[PDB]
């Protein structure tokens, strides 16, 4: 038996006119009239009973994310008291699992169109986990030097498609990165981790101990407690608080095609740069990515932007400033 | 006494999406809900009759006209069946004058908002007429090396501030805009044009015959009449059919402010560049110029863009390529 672990903290702030500030980042539809949650839990089920889902979530959220997954029992979902990033919220989950018991976390926020391939790849983590413990990340080969995601180095192999993490470095420098892109002996974490319980659990009180400490003798479906709990508790990724300094961390992997739905130019590479129609008019413009609504948009001597057009508002973005459109929402509101 | 003859055939594709291609230039309200013409119409009668007031337009524009300016008698609107741009207009406008009563030539699309200072200059233009006759402009002086007017070379003094024109360049290219600027030399050609009647026609005679011959004997408000003269006339422009080869044209130095509405750039120089308010947010963004029509719009990453937001369409265009709004409209109808 396993369970899952859905990560629902989301910051659906990049995604404007979209998103409002009301929809966080995991509610949105941004394919298939299916949020990215839904998606997520769909494919979960796909090889799993509901019994065995966990989503961690702050509790505002929580309302919601029973009406979006109606087959998910109540006592599933934790209500956490405050945001404080990933590695609490692993905690704190796995810490609802049977000592021994694999634990599979996974991202709300993600796109991975083959579900088959999906399981594929955990089955052979899983034996992976049995075989040698330790813990596990997926590996994504790099396409580009990208600065929002964790980069593992290759190490001594296991055996086919397993190796050992020689290192793991969080976010680094654009330069860094690019030479870790150079190299060819890195991938990219997919955000997607895998681990017995007690074995994550002692590798964070080595790790870090201001979690372990502080959350060991704690009940997540007791709110206060767990209120109280978290005041003296950081914020802090699961990546920089134990897998940077973990040297028990292992990669498998990943065969399938995988997005971090991370801004709109993600949403661009997935679906391609727009063509001219009727509604779209493109005058020296190229690689011109574009949403239109009601009404006809020309571009007009620009290349490399993105242009959305909803009820709430148009965005007019330069490509490589995509993640400042959360700016949009400080400025905004 | 004296005649006005406004000129009003304009194209206002450039003005996409404000503009609609029924629409031209003169009928488009760009400030205080009052028409290009009907400013125009109005600077004029601070100091004249309707009844010496002309205007030159297509025949499918005239209807509209009235209702723009109902202070002009209906016969005081020439039809044209064709658009053969200014030199046949300003050709038929002055055969209706007087052999020698002067004849004011002006463009709807101009912007001037000194009244008082337009007419000082004109009268001194009229003076100058007097005293040595031909064809006069008026100039202004230059801030950049516009590629769509017409460069006046400043020659021999007749009297302080009117002076004979050592060169006439219409529409030059950019390099040779750039060296007419540095120079010190020239002057932007306003539009405007003041000449007595019977001198014009003799400079189009000699000028460019073509417009002579076939509307020398025409009565230009006996439309069947100038349809059958019009196929035989060609499409040119007064600059180039006249002024650039004539001998006898003067030059007096504006003492106003103008400017002519070529496109959303020339909005911009009126009304300055945008700043943020509730419905425009602007990051890493400047030098932007936005309209706003019912929503929020936030410009990303990009300086020095024009957007422009209405029920017809969404304009985004960078500043140097304004001119090309027109392939918009093109392609879009
Ligand atoms: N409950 C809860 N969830 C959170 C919190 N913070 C983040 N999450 C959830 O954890 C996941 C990661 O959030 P991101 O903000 O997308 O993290 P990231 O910067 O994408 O970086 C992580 O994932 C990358 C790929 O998606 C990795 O490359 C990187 O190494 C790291 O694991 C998302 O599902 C998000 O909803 C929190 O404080 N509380
Ligand atoms: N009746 C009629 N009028 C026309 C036609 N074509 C243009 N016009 C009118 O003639 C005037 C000038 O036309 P534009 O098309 O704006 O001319 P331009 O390229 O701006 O160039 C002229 O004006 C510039 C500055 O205003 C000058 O710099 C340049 O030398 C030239 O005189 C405008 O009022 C326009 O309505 C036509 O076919 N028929
Ligand atoms: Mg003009």
């Amino acid at each position: 038996v396993m369970k899952a672990l859905i990560l629902a903290g989301g910051s659906g702030e990049r995604f404007w006119p979209l998103s409002t500030p009301e929809t966080p980042k995991q509610f949105l539809k941004l394919f298939g009239n299916k949020s990215l949650m839904r998606w997520t839990f769909e494919r979960v089920l796909e090889e799993m009973d509901p019994k065995d889902v966990i989503v961690v979530t702050h509790k505002d959220y929580v309302e919601r994310t029973k009406k979006e997954l109606p087959e998910l029992p109540d006592e599933n979902i934790i209500a956490e008291p405050m945001k404080k990033n990933t590695a609490p919220a692993c905690f704190i989950g796995t810490k609802l699992a049977d000592d021994d018991e694999p634990v599979l976390v996974l991202p709300a926020d993600h796109r991975i169109p083959d579900t088959k391939k999906f399981w594929k790849t955990v089955k052979k983590a899983l034996d992976a986990l049995e075989k040698y413990d330790g813990l596990f990340t997926f590996g994504i080969v790099p396409t580009r030097p990208e600065t929002g995601y964790g980069y593992i180095e290759i190490g001594e192999e296991l055996e086919e498609g397993v190796h050992k993490v020689a290192q793991f470095r969080e976010k680094p420098d654009l330069e860094t990165a690019k030479k870790f892109v150079e190299s060819g002996r890195f991938l990219w974490n997919s955000g997607m981790f895998l681990w017995k319980a007690r074995e994550f659990i002692e590798e964070v009180k080595v790790c870090e101990p201001s979690i372990y400490e502080n959350l060991k003798d704690v009940d997540p479906r007791n709110f206060e407690e767990l209120k109280k709990a978290y005041e003296k508790v950081p914020s802090i990724s699961v990546d920089y608080a134990v897998m940077e300094k973990s040297k028990k961390v292992r990669v498998v992997k990943a065969d399938f095609e995988w997005s971090d739905l991370g801004n709109w130019s993600s949403v661009r590479e997935i679906e391609g740069y727009t063509e001219e129609s009727d509604e779209v008019i493109l005058v020296d413009s190229d690689r011109v990515f574009v949403k239109t609504h009601n009404k006809p948009i020309a571009v007009v001597g620009l290349s490399d932007v993105i242009v959305i057009d909803t009820p709430n508002g148009i965005l007019i973005c330069k490509e490589e400033y995509a993640q400042k459109v959360r700016e949009v929402v400080k400025k905004l509101f």
